[PDB]
């Protein structure tokens, strides 16, 4: 059967979920999907159903979105609920700390100062905020609003026990739960700091703009970063507390049915969903208010595929739970996320020699690797420009930088004796890149071949090619050389992957090659003993320059396509300082001083780059943007419109 059954927590839910299932049927064919109802105590309760394959969905708030996440339940967000309007759909709300400006304190100075809550108990007022400065508080932290107490000079904290702890209701005596409390709610909260009672209030990211029409006087605030730093009102994107999802339907992580539940709630709201002027109206009920959905949604968005709940909650919001659940409290060892055998090998080696400095963690791909470096399973790990981009996407920022010798040159290199070819029209030919979304194979030729044909559907630019990454059966995967699987793949099992492998896909197959300045003379020559490159003569290849014109290989300095940002660590703001000290003094130890080491490796270019010699700091280039520069990241913004890369449409759907 295609019946998903869906979890109600009251009477009013189960009766509405009834007359849901009613209606469905009238609406969907025979071959759709159906509706089912379970009817348990708790939303707890729905949790362990759906985990014991009793029930398929239910939509919870963020903190049983984390429960519901946590062994032995296992499940993970697979439909949002979004709010606003459908043109412009909210999904997250942001809980933020507000102060006056000029009051000269950030967010590692709060001790002393006098807080507004909205209430106890609540997300953005209280869970979130004493969550984050959990282990700032004062021992014994155990009950929380004693800690509290003794950490905020004197507060509004609504609904806080005032009899034992006094300071919490110095700035609204009583700490009234009602509206009739002044300083009580989402709104009282930041009336609290705009009355000059507290230094800060905990609120959320739309409380600012719904208490100040003016601009003018939106001007006098301002957001403490977690960094420890200060922004304006309206980047409360980059200066927040926690990203928090309102309202998620969560499903088993393994056994579904996350397609059957998008395709019944995506067919709910075409015909009950906002406006719809049905008998039934999936978002309201006569039965009560916020059954099933809350009645303020407008719809339903999916949640991408790559997401867990870990990733959708943000690492934000599950270290401020953490904090509250577990209650633990101790510069750490430096975690690298390596890809393979050979890189955890490697690193396996440098942690031992490291004496604990260093540990290492696996995952199978490199998104894996970024995504676990998000959640804080990993901590640092070095990438291509092209990966840079997705790391910063989705929050990750440079740290240090791989120096060779301003970065390598991106070069197209072609066979002499085929002297036709110009960079002026490749349309047609052939084209052999190291992998799609990668510096000197993708971004860089493929973003200035979007200048002038003005699409990124580069399979029907030209004939046929080898770009790792591709769908399977496009054009651009042809020429690879990878046996079943592995053909077409991002990774050393296709012989045609990275600079070395689009420089052999040149010579067997292709036309023109996307590499950097150094792969050719290393590949030629005899130096590389492999039967496919050890008769190649170097000058047997030249470069398109923009001009039009061709120059020899080792003339890359006046015929490149662009400079190549650097690859680089990269790392959590929260680990930034930490990574950018041990790794500037394991460099000291290890770098360019069985022989050799940490810029050395026993295949080819393992954790970093072998012509690495150093590694180099940022200044103010730690982030993405100002590392990668403007012209490059305008460049994949052009190219993301035919991009794959699941994980960046995961960080997409968190912040667009
Ligand atoms: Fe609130
Ligand atoms: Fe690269």
């Amino acid at each position: 059967d295609k019946t998903v059954r869906w979890c109600a927590v009251s009477e009013h839910e189960a009766t509405k979920c009834q007359s849901f299932r009613d209606h469905m049927k009238s609406v969907i064919p025979s071959d759709g999907p159906s509706v089912a109802c379970v009817k348990k105590a708790s939303y707890l309760d729905c949790i362990r159903a759906i985990a014991a394959n009793e029930a398929d969905a239910v939509t919870l708030d963020a903190g049983l979105v984390y429960d519901a996440y946590l062994a032995p339940n296992n499940l993970k967000p697979v439909v949002a609920e979004f709010y606003g309007s459908k043109e412009d759909p909210q999904t997250f709300y942001y809980a933020v700390a507000v102060v006056k400006k000029d009051s000269g304190f950030q967010m590692n100075q709060l001790r002393g100062k006098k807080s507004c809550h909205t209430g106890l108990g609540r997300s953005a007022g209280w869970n979130i905020p004493i969550g984050l400065l959990y282990c700032d508080l004062p021992e014994p932290r155990k009950p929380l609003e004693k800690a509290v107490a003794n950490f905020f000079s004197g507060s509004c904290a609504p609904c806080a026990d005032g009899t034992d702890f006094p300071q919490l209701c110095q700035l609204c005596p009583g700490c009234g739960c009602s509206t009739l409390n002044q300083y009580f709610g989402y709104s009282g909260a930041f009336k609290c700091l705009k009355d000059g009672a507290g230094d800060v209030a905990f609120v959320k990211h739309s409380t600012i703009f719904e208490n100040l029409a003016n601009k003018a006087d939106r001007d006098q605030y301002e957001l403490l970063c977690l960094d420890n730093t200060r922004k304006p009102v309206d980047e409360y994107k980059d200066c927040h507390l926690a990203q928090v999802p309102s309202h998620t339907v969560v499903a088993r992580s393994m056994g579904g049915k996350e397609d059957l539940i998008w395709e019944l709630l995506n067919q709910a709201q075409e015909h009950f969903g906002k406006d719809k002027s049905k008998e039934f109206q999936l978002f309201s009920s006569p039965h009560g208010k916020d059954l099933l959905f809350k009645d303020s949604a407008h719809g339903f968005l999916k949640v991408p595929p790559r997401m867990d709940a870990k990733m959708y909650l943000g690492y934000e919001y599950v270290t401020a739970i953490r904090n509250l659940r577990e209650g633990t409290c101790p510069c750490k060892p430096v975690k690298w996320c390596a890809l393979s055998h050979h890189e955890r090998l490697k690193c396996d080696e440098w942690s031992v020699n490291s004496v604990g400095k260093i540990e290492c963690v696996s995952a199978e791909t490199t998104e894996d690797c970024i995504a676990k470096i998000m959640n804080g399973e990993a901590d640092a790990m070095s990438l291509d420009g092209g990966f840079v981009y997705i790391a910063g996407k989705c929050g990750l920022v440079p740290v240090l930088a791989e120096n060779y010798n301003a970065g390598y040159f991106a070069v197209a290199v072609v066979k002499k004796s085929a002297s036709d070819l110009t960079w002026d029209n490749l349309k047609g030919k052939k084209s052999c890149h190291t992998a799609v979304g990668r510096t000197a194979g993708w971004n860089i030729p493929m973003g200035l071949l979007y200048n002038k044909i003005n699409h990124c559907r580069f399979d029907e630019f030209f004939s046929e090619g080898c770009a790792p990454g591709s769908k399977k059966d496009s054009s651009l995967c042809k020429l690879c050389m990878g046996s079943g699987l592995n053909l077409c793949e991002p990774n050393n099992k296709e012989g045609y992957y990275g600079y070395t492998g689009a420089f052999r896909c040149l010579v067997e197959k292709g036309d023109v090659a996307f590499v950097k300045h150094q792969t050719v003379p290393q590949n030629t020559g005899g130096k590389n003993p492999d039967p496919w490159a050890k008769n190649l003569n170097e000058k047997d290849y030249e470069l398109l320059c923009l001009d039009g014109t061709r120059k020899p290989v080792e003339e890359y300095a006046n015929c490149h396509l662009a400079r190549a940002p650097n690859h680089a660590v990269v790392t959590r703001k929260d680990k930034e300082a930490c990574v950018h000290k041990i790794l500037r003094q394991q460099q000291h130890l290890f770098g360019s001083n069985g022989n050799f080491c940490l810029f050395r490796s026993e295949t080819k270019d393992l954790l970093f780059r072998d012509d690495t010699v150093c590694l180099a700091k940022l200044h103010d280039r730690n982030t993405y943007e100002k590392y990668l520069g403007e012209e490059y990241v305008k460049a994949v913004g052009n190219l993301r419109k035919c991009s794959t890369s699941s994980l960046l449409e995961a960080c997409t759907f968190r912040r667009p």
